């Protein structure tokens, strides 16, 4: 309970991952990512884009399922885990506007 | 709303910060003098719970108090950014928990 939220907190820490599960939550419309714009633009490469969904991945707050290769087609659905932790981030995320 | 949350986090991934925190948010007037911490947390040596103390100060988290009550008091409380954030992470302890 002390080092696992220490470790969340560490990952959070990183940059993208606060931001992903934002939108694995979000911009989802069935709580899966399919790589769709592979990430909406944003300042990011895929090669640290790919790191962090990794880190998620590892963390239990996502999934992943390749459906076909042939062409090569991948999802990263969020896990329940993960979606806990997206409803638990709110009231931070509120707290974060407020004094920014 | 971005990176003041990816900041914040980094801190609290930190050792001893998240429970620093926690334990000001706990003591009355959520607010602590320096060798109450350092008994109730065991295992931290005072030097580190200074450096933490200040970096969460740095942040606007903890306040240091001198109170001229002169036989002295130094007190660290935690500030209304806080205090607020203490409440912010009892959902994600919560969640911690069921895991
Ligand atoms: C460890 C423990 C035992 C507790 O209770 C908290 C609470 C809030 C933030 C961080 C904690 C850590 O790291
Ligand atoms: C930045 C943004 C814009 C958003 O929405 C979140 C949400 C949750 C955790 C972290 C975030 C960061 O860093």
């Amino acid at each position: 309970v002390c080092p696992y939220l220490e470790e969340t907190f560490k990952i959070l820490g990183r940059s993208w991952n606060g931001l992903i599960i934002n939108y694995l939550s979000r911009s989802n419309d069935s709580s899966a990512h399919f790589s769709d714009m592979k990430r909406d633009l944003k300042t990011i490469t895929p090669r640290a884009l790919s790191l962090k969904l990794s880190e998620l991945a590892q963390w239990e707050l996502v999934e992943k399922q390749i459906i076909s290769t042939s062409p090569v087609q991948i999802i990263y659905v969020l896990t329940e885990k993960g979606k806990a932790l997206a409803e638990a981030l709110h009231p931070i995320e509120a707290w974060a506007q407020s004094y920014v």
